[PDB]
């Protein structure tokens, strides 16, 4: 752990001397966006000044590119680029941004995006979901970026997280689609974090339904994990990508089978609906980031 | 790997055996481990001062990590408590965390586990300050490869194939009921499933739902990888959960709630654990001392 | 570390190819992998003597217990006699070693794999079979993944949809020959859970696994499946039912007359007898399936 703790420290070290070099005046970021899918072009956003600041991670210790700047008059940090779980990466590794940069003390609010296969059958390709509630599969059976010695300077060796998404930011989100007349449809559920990186099987995705998830996806609640370990609020928007297959597989003895491979999710697709999702996403999240 | 865990077993075996030689006018043959978590802080004080106990450190001890053994006579009878057990959460791997049960299992008279810990309620109808009999469990991390037997089989304890279908001993479980008639408590003791899971964060209420939904009565981060390692050693196992909060499972508020509850309202914190624990320390503390005189 | 399973799966197969040339006077290019699990440990004696089969010892081959190679029923057949469960403390990469080895021999296009498992579902009984065309990979949710790690990008992608992991037509040929070899055997249809073991469930466990949709539960075999999957193979998979899991709620202390918690309680013993019993319909089914593979 004192290891862990030397790198956020030099990583730190690293940031604030660069803002300050950097920027007239002092730059205190009020939030982490975690520019996932839908949100891939909104550092465009960024205004032209204050002049932005651009850093590599590979320039930065224990990290893709952190962009600094004012989003509709509200100074953040952008994150281009994010470890998943899948990839073989520690959770530690995987949150190591959030550690950082929390010792800048000014961020209080992660803003975060993903994509995720619908689970509610209610939910279609293109709509997106806003996080109220999640379950942490990999970390009920040990994969938990808490697993380890705490750290006691952050936050608190038991955490709770029934109270992870915070209410007013959820109504932040719904009151700036009213305002823009945005009318993709958001929906409010839970989200299953699961391992990946295969897509789920028909009878997996039952489960995750009977277990109440809303939408399922590979990402994220690490990082909220972790985020709200530090004592920040939460915003997580899902983009529906897809429509998790959920009926049994056609039988042997079906007379005219319905094909298995049928409705298969593919990475092609999310791709394309995060692409269409995309514009919708970074407008309401532009309109949020000035009101925090 | 098998063959340094196994040398670590037999030197902790050594350490404890020779100790207990030492330290005893007769041969001492604990029937009983008693692993000592909430409620049962206080119950070493009930350890007889004749004869005078061992008390040995996990620091002392090859293998243990930490926390300490204390051999003694607790109502006439044999037994080991272990205070300030291993939890996984904090990084240690399960083998580390039941260590102290092989190596204990090799003075060859222990034939019952006995291990108390906090729990969240699942069950609705669980109230703080409620007791739980465990006559089932579900080992979520163990269904998932966090498992205590995962590696080389020590076959000279056990089956490499263990059935846990039969863990809670039926027998165990009516003397504990028997002494709560005996002794007059009126603390409620439930019967039920308890589920263990990884932590260190408490229950989502999503997890909460999908926890009571699974079968789960109670949820702790504990006691099951000790129990399966119990029964891997042929042991007979009572545990008891102390009901230290109600899991919040009503989904959270809406945004579009006009008068919506705060979602931090009723939230699990340790303060209200420990809290919760220590209010019922005399009666697990009893109950228990009651228990071991009966084998 | 992927670096190091790379090399190890390029020396395997190295290793193997090589024997095979040696051994075989023509080109060996099997088209089905076979892990003999349960029901099917005594099918390598159905291998044809002529060609002479090639038998090579784990020991021998990098990264690996023998495997055979042989013509089965007509068909050139891989036959992997020896796996290696994760319960035993084996990373799930070299659990899959070998599927990723033989598949750089570049003909394999079919796995088939048996093994036994619990019933899960309330109507099955032990002595029947499940043709497997669904799976929950509970400990890959959770993140015990054979998957996990960079992507083998010559092998699949880097995400692998599941919905469609047991083919179809090779279901219909199993039941097909099922009719055909007049085997009264029950054969269900029905979704196959992987779990860790090496514990037999508890109650709870399974009435947790019968609510999330298992038919049957298993402590093997999902990690092939998607592993062969990701090589892009076709599956065939074949459980047999070796037992009743324990499902009821155990005694209550409160209880006038308990029944027993040990009654009917899950033991090898009684997994290996019933694995016995099936493997002559079992191992008949095999046979005649990869004439048609
Ligand atoms: O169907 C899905 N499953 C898991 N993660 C996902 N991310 C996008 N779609 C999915
Ligand atoms: O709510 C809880 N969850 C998990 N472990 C616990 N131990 C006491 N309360 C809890
Ligand atoms: O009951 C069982 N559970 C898990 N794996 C098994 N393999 C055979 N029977 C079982």
């Amino acid at each position: 752990i004192n290891e862990q703790r030397a790198l956020i420290k030099s990583a730190h070290r690293y940031i604030s001397e660069k803002l300050e070099d950097h920027f007239s005046s002092e730059f205190l970021p009020k939030a982490l966006v975690i520019c996932g899918s839908g949100l891939s072009g909104i550092s465009t956003k960024i205004a032209d000044e204050p002049k932005p600041l651009i850093l590599s991670y590979s320039t930065i210790p224990g990290f893709g590119e952190l962009i600094f700047g004012y989003m509709n008059g509200a100074p953040v940090v952008l994150m281009n680029g994010r470890l998943h779980s899948y990839e073989g990466h520690s959770l530690a590794e995987t949150v190591h941004p959030i550690r950082a940069l929390h010792l800048l003390g000014s961020i209080n609010v992660l803003i975060v995006t993903n994509a995720a296969g619908g689970i509610n059958a209610s939910f279609k390709a293109g709509d997106l979901m806003c996080v109220y509630d999640h379950i942490n599969f990999p970390g009920l059976c040990g994969f938990h970026p808490l697993r380890g010695a705490n750290f006691d300077e952050f936050g608190p060796r038991f955490l709770a997280t029934s109270d992870a998404y915070d209410l007013e930011l959820r109504k932040l989100l719904f009151s700036k689609k009213k305002e823009l007349n945005i009318e993709r449809k958001i929906h409010e559920g839970t989200y299953s974090y699961v391992h990946g990186p295969t897509f789920e099987s028909r009878a997996e995705s039952r489960f995750l339904r009977l277990a109440g998830t809303d939408a399922v996806g590979m990402s994220t609640v690490p990082e909220v994990v972790t985020a709200r370990h530090c004592g920040w609020r939460v915003l997580a928007l899902s983009l529906i990508t897809n429509e998790c297959v959920v009926d049994p597989p056609a039988s042997a003895h079906d007379e005219n089978p319905v094909p298995i491979q049928e409705g298969k999710a593919t990475h092609e697709e999310v791709l394309e609906n995060s692409a269409k999702a995309s514009k919708d996403v970074q407008e309401l999240i532009f309109s949020v980031v000035a009101e925090i």
